[PDB]
RNA sequence: AGAGUCUCUCAGCUGGUACAGUUUUAGAGCUAGAAAUAGCAAGUUAAAAUAAGGCUAGUCCGUUAUCAACUUGAAAAAGUG
DNA sequence: CAATACCATGTACCAGCTGTGTGACTTT
DNA sequence: CATGGTATTG
């Protein structure tokens, strides 16, 4: 009895279907397990499992990140009132025991309820003094008198708390930034420089100007404005604009031919200055460091908008004026409604529900809601206009605590706190002591190399300590092993060498690494001039000329830099051909060159006796990012270079890991040769072997050394260590526990084939790619169009943007209202390659103008538009595939063999994952081995595309449709198997290409007509009825009898579809905290916290559910009852619940719980009712349909034609317009097998009359609309969670099953993971 | 079937921080009326919690992955049509 | 109990490692 | 998002 199997790998569903020789799909009797009258049923052995999506660990990490967030704001707050522990104590005893309990009631308070002060007069006398913390932080930083303890507290811990960002290094100096005394200086800088060409900066009021709350471009067009003679494009116009963190390009100020774009945020300004300022020189460094300078002033005046000559505590200064500016407007504000208009005034301080300032202060009201409810009522009033002013630059009756303060950084905060104990460290001999350690809780944070600070419990950690004690702030350095901690950090996720196990991989840009890199490459290059007979390799003397000349002298080595400064000066040719390297080599001695302008010592980086100490200046460089760290580990070379080469290295760090190991590179050695690989890559005399020969000839000792050198998962480890998303991953075990299943059902016979087919917030990174593009550019399109990440999902829109306003094939604008009359096309056409992805589409205002539409576009428009793209690839508004495949034309474009190419892509998968899966079957199905001691492959592994099967459902009118029920899935998995037997069965030497294991005109002819034997005439040609083997003989397809085979496996009604039950997982309910309600739903956000009294959460999610059969005391009698019902147990009680479920029930009020009738009912529990009714379990108190609508398989063709669901010739396309106008009575038919159905088992009296009604109303309209919205109609019997559905444009809201009390005397029904094997029980014998 | 390199792209996993939001309390509302309410005044801030919580008591851990039923079995697992 | 309606924590930055598909050079 | 929790209204 032989058999096949065919498989669709989806990330919510796997398809999957038992297939004989003759195509056919086998039904069996099977068992039947339970307490029924029914012993056993008949199955297809075709079916589909269905299952929600595999979560990413992703969301777990931030919450698990916010968490130690949390404990450790905590732990910084105990900290300080530590510290503060005696001496608070004498002043008043229970200070911190009223903090403490702040959110209390009074009625559960132990203390007085004024917090600060324990009595009324005292509070509101603090409050009227400091009506927000900022005033009391300022005149703690200002005053010099003494100040009570209570009130240095709270400003000491309102810093630590919220204590400001870390992105800043280093100090921040509040008077050294005075943007007038900044600006002033680069004038002066500038007027060095530039003597002749002098900036009258006289009367230009800078300050004002550059801190002015506007955008950066308008603000460098104000003081370009106020400079006549100097324009925003000249080199003083583009200094400003790079204070103003924009980017400009200082090109065309230097006359240079290469493009300096310069913008001081990204990481690469280190080097793109100093690469700058190696063209114009060094006198130009002063210049343009005194512009960093002015950037840092303007960026702090964003923060502080007060004189910092008149406060020490400028941040609170500048939240004062905010308090100050919101009373002053607020004051007028009311005068004017008062005045002008008092009808409004109620809706607008008293309706919290409104967005007013009462919905603003008391509401839910945001700033940016307020400022547009009351826009309209500013502009309509007089005297509204500073308001209005005020309001569209968002500075409008502003709060201190909002969502922009995330601008401050630490430094600023730290200031403030550092000032007040110095006042205070006057009066309180503990604040002197404690000064530092004050300031240390807020200046420490963890070390991000560092980690979690467990003591092993932690699967998460890999801190190591110096000393077995508890670390805090004060003690880290001390107690935490910085060094051993950020090594681990890194060489806990590195690579090793896969060659040589045990060995680590060299850094990426380690010198060695790139010798290896340049030298491998170095060895393959050949040769060619007049005399010679035949090309040539370089000699070890050439290679390493040619190394010593261009590699040490160059950073990148282009071949012309070959044929002249090395073939011309050395060799004397004056012609020379070159092979192996295009236009530039790929490799270069990077680090080399970075490490001869630090050190400035050619003849120590060529000396080799250095190198180890190179190797491991890069090593320490890469491992590590802390200046400190780097700084310590680099002081066994401070007596090697001077002070000022050991700050420049310092400052130079690395990021990345090779892929090979020291040991590899130069290190072992051939026995016989005593040569390092690298030695061999210098040297190999003419053989010229390079890395993948050297390591595979059987005449050298490293292949043997390799063999040596080297050194088991389970299943499911196995599948998770795999690339790929965990959602497909997934599919991938729950892929595998089917065919196990099948192999079982088919009494442990293998297959003969094994047929698989994988299936193929972005609005907020689309916008980033836009603003970072367009400001990159230097474009003002997004001013002139402003734009919402939502509506960048629309295709035309976003390509539009991401294009500049530009037709791509014609230097052009576009009209952003005319998109609808734009094309958007293909690069690569896709007829070709099917891409639709942004990566290979265009908006262009005709397709006609790419030129021919049989390549990759012309070269008139690549001459016409190279450059416009260049800018783009630059601006990372385009890809460098992006680019490369839009200028292929200039590279010879589309060559018969890349199209020949393409088309067997179409055919035959190459992705990874898809191997991965492939691999796994086939290993667990062949495991013995033959007298050569090579696998036996008894199961073959085919591997097909979508696109395949697809093909074939449109060329043999098996159509799909998808919103009908869930059988195409299965459907799709017995088509995979048909057609890939067949397929190689045809054509065994494809198995290759199809199977698991180990002239361009031709092969695209040959690819393109590949499938044509199923066909019966083609194009004008004819083919036989058997289709046969041409070696063996033996019938692989008959056109006659198989394809009926198929169509009536795809219309049988009984197909497994099962929903996998699962055990809901994750948060406990909705976060949302709400407000104090008398409801039984509310659920303590603390143990003590009543909700009745503080609020709580509610809707909490079920784990699973649990039928209990008990007794509950009944009335005030408490007299029992007998009960049968369904209790959910929820998330946060399932650990309660399973540690002993008897006392959990108990406590929940059952009484004499049938312990042994306790049945676990995870989501989607499938029950049965009467007339074949199936119901699943949504929840405790909620049902899912249960059952599948098998529409016939006339209907569903004609569904498909009718709808124009996706194209043929004109003959046939009106033989199917004449079908689908033949059978317009399927229609009704169609209404009538839903309106059965949804009568037997969806049961929604009013959507199905409402549904009748939208039918019979829209029977006027075209075909193809009634057909398309018919499909809408199969949402009402679609499987699973009722939803609303529109048909035509009436709205059906979804019915929903509101109550589960059914299922508990209905039929529970336990499915194997195929659905083939069933345990049945009658729930009406329960509870007698 | 792979391997190294160059320019990239997309994805996965881990760590260190920040700002808001929400919730209860505190921030004496006034006047006139028995009250009902009316007319006003006011508003910007803070403490605390931010999965209940756990023992292993760490400045640690608590939302990913995995899960039909039955039989033996403390459990892990294997077995069952 | 129907039918019906409303609701649902969000944002920002920094430091890393891995594999992926891409199209080029070289190779087993 | 989409689907389960919750309340309101009849
Ligand atoms: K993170
Ligand atoms: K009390
Ligand atoms: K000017
Ligand atoms: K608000
Ligand atoms: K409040
Ligand atoms: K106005
Ligand atoms: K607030
Ligand atoms: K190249
Ligand atoms: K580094
Ligand atoms: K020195
Ligand atoms: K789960
Ligand atoms: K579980
Ligand atoms: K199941
Ligand atoms: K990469
Ligand atoms: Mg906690
Ligand atoms: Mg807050």
């Amino acid at each position: 009895k032989k058999y096949s199997i065919g498989l669709a790998i989806g990330t919510n569903s796997v398809g999957w279907a038992v297939i004989t020789d003759e195509y056919k799909v086998p039904s069996k009797k099977f068992k039947v397990l339970g307490n029924t009258d029914r012993h056993s049923i008949k199955k297809n052995l075709i079916g589909a499992l269905l299952f929600d999506s595999g979560e990413t660990a992703e969301a777990t990490r931030l919450k698990r990140t916010a968490r130690r967030r949390y404990t450790r704001r905590k732990n910084r707050i105990c900290y300080l009132q530590e510290i503060f522990s005696n001496e608070m104590a004498k002043v008043d005893d229970s200070f911190f025991h009223r903090l403490e309990e702040s959110f209390l009631v009074e009625e559960d308070k132990k203390h007085e309820r004024h917090p600060i002060f324990g009595n009324i007069v005292d509070e509101v006398a603090y409050h009227e003094k400091y009506p927000t913390i900022y005033h009391l932080r300022k005149k703690l930083v200002d005053s010099t008198d003494k100040a009570d303890l209570r009130l240095i507290y709270l400003a000491l811990a309102h810093m630590i708390k919220f204590r400001g960002h870390f992105l800043i290094e280093g100090d921040l100096n509040p008077d050294n930034s005075d943007v007038d005394k900044l600006f002033i200086q680069l004038v002066q800088t500038y007027n060095q420089l530039f003597e002749e060409n002098p900036i009258n900066a006289s009367g230009v009021d800078a300050k004002a100007i550059l801190s002015a709350r506007l955008s950066k471009s308008r603000r460098l067009e104000n003081l370009i404005a106020q400079l006549p003679g100097e324009k925003k494009n000249g080199l003083f116009g583009n200094l400003i604009a790079l204070s103003l963190g924009l980017t400009p390009n200082f090109k065309s100020n230097f006359d240079l031919a290469e493009d300096a774009k310069l913008q001081l945020s990204k990481d690469t300004y280190d080097d793109d200055l100093d690469n700058l300022l190696a063209q114009i020189g060094d006198q130009y460094a002063d210049l343009f460091l005194a512009a960093k300078n002015l950037s840092d002033a303007i960026l702090l005046s964003d923060i502080l908008r007060v004189n910092t000559e008149i406060t020490k505590a400028p941040l609170s200064a500048s939240m004062i004026k905010r308090y100050d500016e919101h009373h002053q407007d607020l004051t007028l504000l009311k005068a004017l409604v008062r005045q002008q208009l008092p009808e409004k005034y109620k809706e607008i301080f008293f309706d919290q529900s409104k967005n007013g300032y009462a919905g603003y202060i008391d509401g839910g009201a945001s700033q940016e809601e307020f400022y547009k409810f009351i826009k309209p009522i500013l502009e309509k009033m007089d005297g509204t206009e500073e308001l209005l002013v005020k309001l569209n630059r968002e500075d409008l009756l502003r709060k201190q605590r909002t969502f922009d303060n995330g601008s401050i950084p630490h430094q600023i905060h730290l200031g403030e706190l550092h000032a007040i104990l110095r006042r205070q460290e006057d009066f309180y001999p503990f604040l002197k002591d404690n000064r530092e350690k004050i300031e240390k809780i807020l200046t420490f944070r963890i070390p991000y190399y560092v980690g979690p600070l467990a003591r092993g419990n932690s699967r998460f950690a890999w801190m190591t300590r110096k000393s077995e004690e508890t670390i805090t702030p004060w003690n880290f350095e001390e107690v935490v092993d910085k060094g051993a901690s950020a090594q681990s950090f890194i060489e806990r996720m590195t690579n090793f060498d896969k060659n040589l196990p045990n060995e680590k991989v060299l850094p990426k840009h380690s010198l060695l690494y790139e010798y290896f890199t340049v030298y491998n490459e170095l060895t393959k290059v050949k040769y060619v001039t007049e005399g010679m007979r035949k090309p040539a390799f370089l000699s070890g003397e050439q290679k390493k000329a040619i190394v010593d000349l261009l590699f040490k002298t160059n950073r990148k080595v282009t071949v012309k830099q070959l044929k002249e400064d090395y073939f011309k000066k050395i060799e004397c040719f004056d012609s020379v051909e070159i092979s192996g390297v295009e236009d530039r080599f790929n490799a270069s001695l990077g680090t080399y060159h970075d490490l001869l302008k630090i050190i400035k010592d050619k003849d120590f980086l060529d000396n080799e006796e250095n190198e180890d100490i190179l190797e491991d200046i890069v090593l320490t460089l890469t491992l590590f990012e802390d200046r400190e760290m780097i700084e310590e580990r680099l002081k066994t070379y401070a007596h090697l270079f001077d002070d000022k080469v050991m700050k420049q290295l310092k400052r130079r760090r690395y990021t990345g890991w090779g892929r090979l190991s020291r040991k590899l590179i130069n290190g072992i050695r051939d026995k016989q040769s005593g040569k390092t690989i690298l030695d061999f890559l210098k040297s190999d005399g003419f053989a010229n072997r390079n890395f993948m020969q050297l390591i595979h000839d059987d005449s050298l000792t490293f292949k043997e050394d390799i063999q040596k050198a080297q050194v088991g998962d389970s299943l499911h480890e196995h599948i998770a260590n795999l690339a790929g998303s965990p959602a497909i991953k997934k599919g991938i075990l729950q892929t595998v526990k089917v065919v196990d299943e099948l192999v079982k059902v088919m009494g442990r016979h293998k297959p003969e084939n094994i047929v698989i087919e994988m299936a193929r917030k972005n609005s907020r990174e689309r916008m980033k790619r836009i603003e970072e593009g367009i400001k990159e550019l230097g474009s003002q399109i997004l001013k002139e169009h402003p734009v919402e990440n939502t509506q960048l999902q629309n295709e035309k829109l976003y390509l539009y943007y991401l294009q500049n306003g530009r037709d791509m094939y014609v230097d052009q604008e576009l009209d952003i209202n005319r998109l609808s009359d734009y094309d958007v096309d293909a690069i690569v056409p896709q007829s070709f390659l099917k891409d639709d992805s942004i990566d290979n589409k265009v908006l262009t205002r005709s397709d006609k103008n790419r030129g021919k539409s049989d390549n990759v576009p012309s070269e008139e428009v690549v001459k016409k538009m190279k450059n416009y793209w260049r800018q783009l690839l630059n601006a990372k508004l385009i890809t460098q595939r992006k680019f490369d495949n839009l200028t292929k034309a200039e590279r010879g474009g589309l060559s018969e063999l890349d199209k020949a190419g393409f088309i067997k892509r179409q055919l035959v998968e190459t992705r990874q994952i898809t191997k991965h899966v492939a691999q796994i079957l086939d290993s667990r199905m062949n495991t013995k081995y033959d007298e050569n001691d090579k696998l036996i492959r008894e199961v073959k592994v085919i591997t097909l595309k979508s696109k395949l099967v697809s093909d074939f459902r449109k060329d043999f009118q098996f159509y799909k449709v998808r919103e009908i029920n869930n059988y195409h899935h299965a459907h799709d998995a017995y088509l995979n198997a048909v057609v890939g037997t067949a397929l190689i069965k045809k054509y065994p030497k494809l198995e290759s290409e199809f199977v698991y294991g180990d002239k361009a005109t031709a092969k695209y002819f040959f690819y393109s007509n590949i499938m044509n034997f199923f066909k019966t005439e083609i194009t004008i040609r004819k083919r036989p009825l058997i289709e046969t083997n041409g070696e063996t003989g033996e019938i692989v397809w008959d056109k006659g009898r198989d394809f009926a085979t198929v169509r009536k496996v795809l219309s049988m009604p009984q197909v497994n579809i099962v929903k996998k039950t699962e055990v809901q997982t994750g948060g406990f309910s909705k976060e949302s905290i709400l407000p104090k309600r008398n409801s039984d739903k509310l659920i303590a956000r603390k143990k003590d916290w009543d909700p009745k009294k503080y609020g709580g959460f509610d809707s909490p999610t079920v784990a699973y559910s649990v039928l209990v059969v008990a007794k509950v005391e009944k009335g005030k009698s408490k007299k029992l009852k007998s009960v049968k019902e369904l209790l959910g147990i929820t998330i946060m009680e399932r650990s309660s619940f399973e540690k002993n479920p008897i006392d959990f029930l108990e406590a929940k009020g059952y009484k004499e719980v049938k312990k042994d009738l306790i049945i676990k009912l995870p989501k989607y529990s499938l029950f049965e009712l009467e007339n074949g009714r199936k119901r699943m379990l949504a929840s405790a108190g909620e049902l899912q349909k249960g059952n599948e609508l098998a529409l016939p398989s006339k209907y569903v063709n004609f569904l498909y034609l009718a709808s124009h669901y996706e194209k043929g010739s004109p003959e046939d396309n009106e033989q199917k317009q004449l079908f689908v106008e033949q059978h317009k009575h399927y229609l009704d038919e169609i209404i009538e097998q839903i309106s059965e159905f949804s009568k037997r088992v969806i049961l929604a009296d009013a959507n199905l009359d409402k549904v009748l009604s939208a039918y019979n109303k829209h029977r006027d309209k075209p075909i193809r609309e009634q057909a398309e919205n018919i499909i809408h109609l199969f949402t009402l019997t679609n499987l699973g969670a009722p939803a609303a559905f529109k048909y035509f444009d009436t709205t059906i809201d979804r019915k929903r099953y509101t109550s589960t009390k059914e299922v508990l005397d209905a039929t529970l029904i336990h499915q194997s993971i195929t659905g083939l094997y069933e345990t049945r029980i009658d729930l009406s014998q329960l509870g007698g």
